[PDB]
């Protein structure tokens, strides 16, 4: 058969994957017990791409920090950055928000690999660009990247936050012009984000959930590790990272979004579960007799990985790290 | 089809600002004008198939955006001409053989050879053309071997890429990345660590070898037609008498190959020569370069004192020895 795009004439539906903030190429937990979440990663990935395919997705959308260096990535990090993006292009055409980077080629090598091809889109800008979904379905992007060059605001908060909306004006104007979907997607922090521990070394743009464009049919936001469903109209979501990177996200459900829009109907959208490994924090006043039996016997069945936060010393510790390969820090 | 047409051009040297040391020129430019009449070109011919070897970036590890942004922007200008085909150089960056990979995986009209391996590529007119490539043997850019294990491991790949040429479908291709043994008229290394390849252990089962790394157009030989097309500007003042452009090939099945240079026409080059720098001299080279479009040479042979100020008088005068 062919491998191109089909012309469905009249269809007012798009079916959309969102997933974001893969860190492929961590290691996590170095100052303590390293561990290689490569294989982990890859498996959740693995699910994430045979939902797209089952799913039949229209349209793939990425955003968030795909690479969890900024600037260095490994070869191995980029090689299978390249491979899964290559694997949904083969599923549906995929669109790219790319995340906080300082790398200057970078925008010019996603303008070209853009022009070359139909079936993947890098929006590099605030500029929007219309795509082409799977089914021939018109989708106009607002791109809402984090403020390049400016990474040093060299303004007052005062200016920033009104250029900031002035640009989402300009966004709300154009998905106006819109011909059948309008998708947002922006790499920002929402404003007073509940339960987000905080900035994890970086410096953080706070908008507000209300100035996202209203006119959209589903906002789609990264650089957050957490899930979260902002608001419904728009529909915006985090979907979150597909592994839990530290354990701050114990709790944390991860996976991707799968979004199902459908003109005179509102969006409907179900969770794509990637089921990583899980984690676990043990809690002592002090590493004793109970508390080593404690940590022995709910580390021996335990298929994810373990920290132990205590508060004094109480002599010499056993070397439970070499008698437990399940636990990776001790603080 | 038992035709097939090709654009050979090399060694664009995107980037370049010569005469760093005595007065900088940057040659964006000009470049850029010799590249757009080859493209210019390669569209009136129709040609089936463009063939890209030699420095296309001057800076081996360091390219400037401008550099990459021109690189790009003149390859998408060829892919939109007739189907690319690109034989990399000598990089350090490890990105780049996954992203020459990646772009050959996602476009049908661009092939990036970054290995020994041979590519089948499919012509503008269907044609089925084999590409047998030699690139700069990496890793190993220090040999880690004498001149005899080395030699020898050259040779295997050379007799692989023949014994792969034989299983050919239409046409077969060459494209290799280093230095014929024996040029003629070849100053020699340009700051750089040379691999030396006789031209007869080029596959003969070829219909041409595409070849690159030299400034200057060189026909090798022509069973099989071997060529250097050379770079697009005179990059220095040892190709002042060259002659820059692209190469036009046309192959018919069971036919010799023919051959057509197509000129780009860069800006000339001139080498003043003076015994002493007398009173007389200093007016004829403010005269010569008052009217000379392009860019100056001035080398004497007696120490003649003071001269003037001129490479400061002379925005036409780059070197002066
Ligand atoms: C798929 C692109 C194919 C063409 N192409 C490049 O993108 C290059 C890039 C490069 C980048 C950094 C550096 O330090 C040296 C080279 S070289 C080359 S050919
Ligand atoms: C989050 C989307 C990322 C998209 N993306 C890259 O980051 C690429 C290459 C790269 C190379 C060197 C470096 O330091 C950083 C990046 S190529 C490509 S597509
Ligand atoms: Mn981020
Ligand atoms: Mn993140
Ligand atoms: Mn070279
Ligand atoms: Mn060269």
């Amino acid at each position: 058969i062919h491998h191109h795009h089909h012309h469905v004439i009249n269809l007012k539906e798009l079916k959309i994957l969102h997933t974001s903030d893969w860190h492929l190429g961590v290691t996590s937990w170095t100052s303590s017990r390293p561990v290689d979440r490569r294989e982990e990663l890859k498996k959740a990935l693995d699910k994430v791409v045979e939902e797209a395919e089952k799913r039949e997705v229209d349209l793939i959308l990425l955003t968030g920090d795909l690479l969890h260096s900024r600037n260095n990535p490994s070869v191995v990090a980029l090689h299978d950055l390249l491979d899964y993006l290559k694997r949904m292009m083969r599923t549906a055409p995929v669109v790219v928000l790319p995340g906080n980077h300082d790398w200057k080629g970078l925008k010019l090598f996603g303008n070209f690999v853009t022009s070359i091809s139909s079936d993947i889109t890098f929006v590099m800008s605030f500029e929007p660009v219309d795509v082409e979904a799977k089914r021939g379905q018109k989708v106009r992007i607002l791109p809402f990247p984090y403020p390049d060059e400016s990474e040093a605001l060299r303004k007052n908060e005062g200016d920033f936050r009104f250029f900031l909306e002035s640009r989402l004006n300009k966004l709300y104007e154009e998905a106006l012009k819109k011909e059948d979907f309008a998708i947002f997607m922006g790499h920002f922090t929402v404003e007073g984000l509940a339960g987000y521990a905080g900035i994890e070394q970086g410096r953080e743009i706070i908008i507000n959930r209300a100035l996202i464009p209203s006119v959209v049919d589903y906002a789609a936001l990264g650089h957050i590790h957490s899930f979260r469903e902002i608001q419904k109209q728009p529909l915006t979501i985090y979907p979150g990272s597909l592994i839990r990177i530290d354990f701050g996200e114990e709790a944390d459900e991860k996976g991707a979004v799968f979004v199902e829009l459908k003109r005179g109907e509102p969006p409907r959208y179900e969770r794509i579960d990637a089921s990583p490994l899980p984690l676990k924090t043990l809690y002592y006043k002090k590493i004793d007799t109970s508390a080593l039996k404690s940590i022995r016997d709910f580390c021996r069945n335990f298929p994810g990985y373990v920290r132990v936060v205590y508060e004094e010393d109480s002599g010499i510790l056993p070397d439970l790290m070499g008698e437990i390969d399940n636990l990776v820090k001790i603080e």
